[PDB]
């Protein structure tokens, strides 16, 4: 078959990086009357993206024809899959021309195609590299219109280009988007925010007088921890790297950070999504059987990830560590409820009194053994969300399938619900409880900023904050 042969030969072109041959096969296909499909185009886009951008000549046919191929693919009305967007972006990156990259996203839009975050990257990051804030903000407006939500790298580039063009309003807006969407910032973003607050433009942007009641109302309206009404105060910012004490009090300025509530409606929506996700990945009847069991049990004050409590910092499963955690959770329960222990059925062992205790927990309504083949993470997570209670795990809950849970609601929920264990020689096992404040960029009523750095494990490493406070 002619289409199957083209596929065969383009696959070989891809495997060898033979761009001049792929372009001859593409043309030969036009001359032969062979219709290209989604798959054919996706190989061509990949193959074309391997061509270099020409510094010492007019651009090479590889990238030049690649953009013509992308334009023809869209004109044919072939449906893009995830490899189309990825390969389209690789081409844009190779060309290193943000205007042409932005033209690709404009083309998609004009033919009713929803662009992906990675399609915008080459455009946004290209314009930001050139210091062209105006085009960067056009690309940003285009994303907002298309409902593609930026991540930290896009916001960081927007912040940097705003700083470069001395645009204090855009710096302010971008910092609010970082607060809203990212909460805690990477090292590179943290350093960039510090540079902003110490800069001349920051020193010279401000207001001496403002309506304290308009600030008050925006604080109530926003959910807490910010107001969004603009830079306040005047003069130089005193900018220090610092820490919060266990109560959320800044060690530099003594401001008490606030605790931001989670709207119960968001929690309901999240619980429904979690249930849907769990049923897609588990055997539906297994997960449903747990849901039915959970409805008949409780109440619970805590849910334990049994595997994690047994295994964290251990060379093999420690019944001691599991059992010590159960006991300690029961002790902090106001009515001494056993925590709900979630374990794999293969665990539920070798010492008779330990097996007897596991069976006693089960008989007390405080243990569920997840079935053969299951991923027990869905079970303890659904349990803690549904019971609105503490979740005891040292799992960071960020990688692999935890990415399916998103980066807005879930990190906020974790912060309020996750209990982690730590062990010392002097004291043994400790429960580390949720903080009494929210670890998020905060803007106070008087215009003081506290910016938290993102870290892997905030019990291992002491989290650095920026305190930016006007010196007058
Ligand atoms: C925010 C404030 C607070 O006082 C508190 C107390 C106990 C448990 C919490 O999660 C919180 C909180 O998130
Ligand atoms: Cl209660
Ligand atoms: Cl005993
Ligand atoms: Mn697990
Ligand atoms: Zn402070």
């Amino acid at each position: 078959s002619p289409e199957a042969l083209l596929k065969q030969k383009l696959d070989m072109c891809s495997k060898k990086g033979d761009v001049l041959e792929a372009l001859r096969l593409y043309d030969e296909a036009r001359r032969n009357g062979v219709q290209l499909s989604q798959y054919h185009y996706n190989v061509l886009l990949y193959v074309c993206s391997l061509a270099e951008a020409a510094t010492e000549s007019s651009p090479n046919p590889g990238l030049s024809r690649g953009f013509d191929i992308f334009k023809q693919m869209i004109v044919d009305k072939v449906v893009p899959n995830e490899a189309t967007f990825t390969n389209g972006a690789r081409l844009a990156v190779a060309k290193d021309d943000p205007e042409m990259a932005f033209d690709m996203v404009k083309q998609m839009k004009a033919f009713g195609i929803q662009p992906r975050l990675r399609s915008y990257g080459p455009a946004l990051f290209g314009f930001c590299r050139k210091g062209d804030a105006d085009k960067a903000y056009e690309v940003d407006a285009h994303m907002v219109e298309s409902e593609v939500v930026p991540e930290e790298p896009e916001l960081a580039a927007l912040l940097k280009v705003s700083m470069d063009t001395k645009n204090a309003d855009k710096v302010y807006k971008t910092l609010q988007r970082l607060r809203d969407l990212v909460r805690q910032v990477s090292k590179s973003t943290f350093d960039m925010i510090e540079e902003w607050f110490k800069s001349e433009v920051a020193t010279k942007t401000g207001v001496k007088k403002w309506d304290v009641k308009k600030i008050r109302d925006a604080v109530v309206s926003g959910g807490g921890g910010w107001h969004g009404q603009g830079w306040l105060g005047t003069g130089k910012w005193n900018v220090k790297r610092t820490e919060m004490d266990e109560n959320g009090v800044c060690k530099c300025c003594k401001e008490k950070l606030v605790c931001i509530d989670i709207n119960p409606v968001e929690t309901e929506t999240f619980a429904a999504s979690l249930t849907r996700l769990a049923c897609e990945r588990e055997v539906k009847a297994n997960f449903n059987q747990f849901q039915e069991w959970l409805e008949r049990h409780g109440p619970f004050d805590a849910v334990i990830d049994g595997a994690n409590m047994g295994l964290v910092n251990q060379r093999s499963f420690s019944f001691f560590q599991l059992n010590n955690t159960v006991q300690r959770c029961q002790q902090i329960s106001p009515s001494k409820r056993l925590p709900l222990v979630i374990l794999h059925k293969s665990r539920v062992a070798t010492y008779p009194k330990n097996r007897a205790l596991l069976e006693k927990w089960k008989n007390a309504g405080a243990l569920y053994a997840t079935p053969p083949g299951s991923n027990d993470d869905w079970y303890w997570l659904y349990a803690a969300v549904s019971c609105k209670c503490l979740l005891v795990t040292n799992d960071e809950m960020r990688d692999h399938l935890f990415q399916l849970l998103g980066n807005s609601f879930f990190p906020r929920w974790k912060e309020k619900h996750q209990v982690r264990i730590s062990v010392t020689r002097e004291d043994g096992l400790k429960l580390n409880m949720p903080p009494p404040y929210s670890i998020v960029i905060q803007e106070s009523e008087d215009g003081t900023w506290h910016v938290p750095m993102s870290v892997e494990d905030d019990l291992q490493t002491s989290r650095q904050w920026l305190c930016a406070k006007r010196s007058k």
